[PDB]
């Protein structure tokens, strides 16, 4: 679709599974030279990896975890390794748990900022300084969330990790516009990864997250990851610093019943 | 690019000029077919007809002034009698013009508000009458600025519409999201439109306005136009209610200067 | 409360009912001088002129439509003419009625329109004239809503009226900044004034109207004059420019269920 | 001025200087019982503390560092031992040091976002669980910055903290809004606090500082201390979930020039 897209060499955190992998596989669509981070060999990123290549793209796959500085270099070094550069770097890895704030854990509060957050922070550093070292017009997209925006009970610390996200995202595009680098946020609503398909099976669960969508349907990975091969490519030349929110109207609110 | 935009049928306002004419020229070269709405004879609405059918498309043009519920109706008459149906509703007539504050006449004030936010209104409403009474799932974009958030003194009135238009697209796309129908917002920052390019020949006055543009230079039309072409495809399909600025950072603030 | 309102002189759009009734009052207790405008005498503003001055103020009253500049040149000339100056400018009037937006007539949209966002654009536009010509460090507040960020089917002529109403805000503060002049909105959620009492009588419907507050009651109109009296007084001498919500955390969304 | 707060227990962190210790006095001011939290005794709290009495409060001291779970919370509990209950918490502790963001260390950014976000967390955490376990309708104020919502070149983790404690208030007011607790931010801009009149005494510096700010001066620490006494009254009792900037108009823009 983006003929700008073939042979570039995109970076993925958090590819074995869910938006990741379908980014992954999306960008395979488009010709691109795929690196696939992926948490612990207790996952199956050589599948993705198989995908991404009968999809058209390249790909080599990393294991790497980006709450350790050494492995989000190390991330970065992959695609200089492998493929002899880097032009575009998604920060995708994330977690969550929901507990009651009063009673949350610090060691919770700790994990969700550390991946969340700080990851994509440390993401961003680095392949900025790559792209700044080697004056190359690069591209990073964070993954975020409505969650950015639309505050979450029981999930304090991921909703603090999307908020700080969006003004990490927009600080490094303002410090960086200049040199040609863009950078935005992805926020999607509700999707349907296999995850979130499995925990809303439970007909009621499933019904109170679709009243929370304008649209009425809960989003499919592919219509994120359309998002963020349109955001990579030059058709976003003028598009640095937003958020783009693809939520079926969720930050809009819940839907509307006259 | 958007193989499914093809044969949709879309109209847009504002479309002899500027980004008007950049929007129909792009929707040729995706096979659109294209209703240019012109405001004047004075203008030339034929030759953009003929470029939207040289770049692929289909066209025709209509006179309408869509501060007159009339011409509105009948702008959206012409895409079903010339080509049978309406896909794509483009509300992007616009005017401005400087007076401090405290002394902008109130014609000037109303005037403003007529064109850009009523008139975007009274598309909005016959585009969504017509998609709802055929069960089409349309779509909206409304052309928006940076000043929907970014305050300008000296052009209230300017500044006022965009925000309102901002609410008013936010709560036609809640209201009609479970239609199936998508409304959203394009938010351009400085473009080099020729009455743009004209006034900023200047140098001083381009340097001025640069220095309000983080990536450092002023945008190109097609660069918004191809905003309008994505969010009018199923790429876009899980997007509603959003304001996509397209700006070169300026809801950043001014260019960063260590 | 706050000694620096005593005998500051303010004019109250809207102020025979409900919140600019409301505010008059709590600026007689201030020991304020008010101007009650008022639309139509068989609103019995005579009796709040009463209220405001057992309640410690002095008062006139003055009839006039604020979708007439001649009427709102008047109230601002009765403010001078009566009590020498003018000090603070509350631009409250407002109307609103709820119809499918792609059938909302054009009529409705006008009236909406020309009350909530031109009325007060007037307001603001005479106070400030005053305000720069006589070097007085004026304050202007303008009657916003939740509606400014909440979209509201059936409502799109009274959110965009609002949305515009916060641009039209900012950029007046942003324009007289400079001279000391402070232009800021109130954002009111659900409030129990009359015409609220008698719209949500209905048991079914006031219940939800509150399911959308996480304080879970609706306001008091003393609530949002309590807002008002803080913002005028030089306790708020360093802000301008905002929106303060007084909304029993509606902006955050309905409230939590768990 | 507001006689509520007479006799309510507010602990302020890093209240032995700047905004926290000009909180501290004008809480005393309205006969508030003040918990002083103090980083370093090399601070001279007990001076903060002569002063909330003489000013007309009752006052203690409580050395504690926020980014250490066990001394926050040892203040929440300073205040029940000496106090006999908790009414307002002030979680106002910061740090803040520039560095450009692709060679910002990991070991910085941790720092700031542990001090300034995960503090606050924790210090809203236990003030919270206090006020539910207790049946106290108790309120938390967050000092935010304008950052929350302006990008910050070479900042990135400070604007990170902020913008995440803007979500963090936001859910946090949401959640606990029925149990009658109100959480909001206060939004400085520029303040001459005595570490910033020593960062900005350069004149080129100041000058430059000023130039961002629509009012044209760097507010004063009173200036935010009077929006802590309101947000913490009755008189704020419809108001949860907010920021209140108190800016002198930088979230506007720089000053404008015409
Ligand atoms: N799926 C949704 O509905 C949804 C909605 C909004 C936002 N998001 C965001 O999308 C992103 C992807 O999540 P997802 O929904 O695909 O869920 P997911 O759990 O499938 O994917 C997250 C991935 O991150 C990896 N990961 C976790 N911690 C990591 C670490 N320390 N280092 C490296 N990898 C790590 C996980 O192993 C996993 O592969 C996240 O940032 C999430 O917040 C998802
Ligand atoms: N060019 C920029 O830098 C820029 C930046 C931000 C937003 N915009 C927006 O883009 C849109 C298009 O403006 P542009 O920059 O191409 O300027 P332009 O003046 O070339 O285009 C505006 C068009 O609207 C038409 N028009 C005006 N009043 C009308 C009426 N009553 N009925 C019908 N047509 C009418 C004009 O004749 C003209 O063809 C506007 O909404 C404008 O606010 C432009
Ligand atoms: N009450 C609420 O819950 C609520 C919520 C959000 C915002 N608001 C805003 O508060 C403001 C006051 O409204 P209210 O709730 O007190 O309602 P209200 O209807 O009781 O008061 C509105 C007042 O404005 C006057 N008015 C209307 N059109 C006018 C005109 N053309 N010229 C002069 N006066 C005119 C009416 O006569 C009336 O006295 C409005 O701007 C409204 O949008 C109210
Ligand atoms: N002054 C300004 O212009 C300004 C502008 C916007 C926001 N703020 C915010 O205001 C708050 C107060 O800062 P300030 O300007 O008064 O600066 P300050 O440096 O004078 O005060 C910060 C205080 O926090 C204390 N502190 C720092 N780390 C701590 C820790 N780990 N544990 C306990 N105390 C600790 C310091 O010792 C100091 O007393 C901060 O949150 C800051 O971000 C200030």
């Amino acid at each position: 679709m983006y003929p700008d897209l073939k042979g570039k060499v995109v970076a993925i955190t958090g590819a074995a599974t869910g938006l990741g992998k379908a980014m992954a596989i999306r960008f395979g669509k488009e010709h691109a030279k795929v690196v696939i981070n992926y948490y612990s060999n207790t996952q199956d990123p050589n599948a993705v990896k198989e995908e991404v290549i009968k999809a058209g793209g390249e790909a080599v796959v990393v294991q790497g975890d980006v709450t350790k500085e050494e492995d989000v270099k190390n991330i970065v070094q992959t695609a200089i390794k492998e493929f002899g550069t880097l032009d575009i770097m998604i920060n995708n890895a994330g977690v969550e748990n929901p507990v009651p704030s009063h009673e949350l854990p610090l060691k919770d509060w700790d994990k969700v900022i550390a991946t969340n957050l700080t990851g994509a922070f440390l993401g961003s550093r680095e392949a900025i300084k790559y792209f700044v070292e080697n004056d190359i017009k690069g591209n990073v997209i964070n993954m975020s969330s409505v969650r950015e925006v639309i505050p979450w009970p029981w999930n304090v610390h991921y909703a603090s990790s999307k908020g700080g996200m969006k003004l990490m995202t927009k600080t490094l595009a303002l410090e960086y516009a200049s040199n040609g680098i863009r950078v935005n946020n992805i926020g999607p609503g509700a999707i349907n990864t296999t995850g979130n398909a499995e925990r809303w099976a439970d007909p009621k669960l499933k019904a109170d997250v679709e009243s929370m969508i304008p649209m009425g349907y809960i989003g499919e990975p592919e219509e994120i990851a359309a998002v963020a091969a349109w955001l990579a490519s030059k058709e976003a030349s003028y598009v640095t610093g937003i958020t783009l929110f693809a939520d079926g109207g969720m930050t809009l609110g819940p839907a509307f019943e006259p």
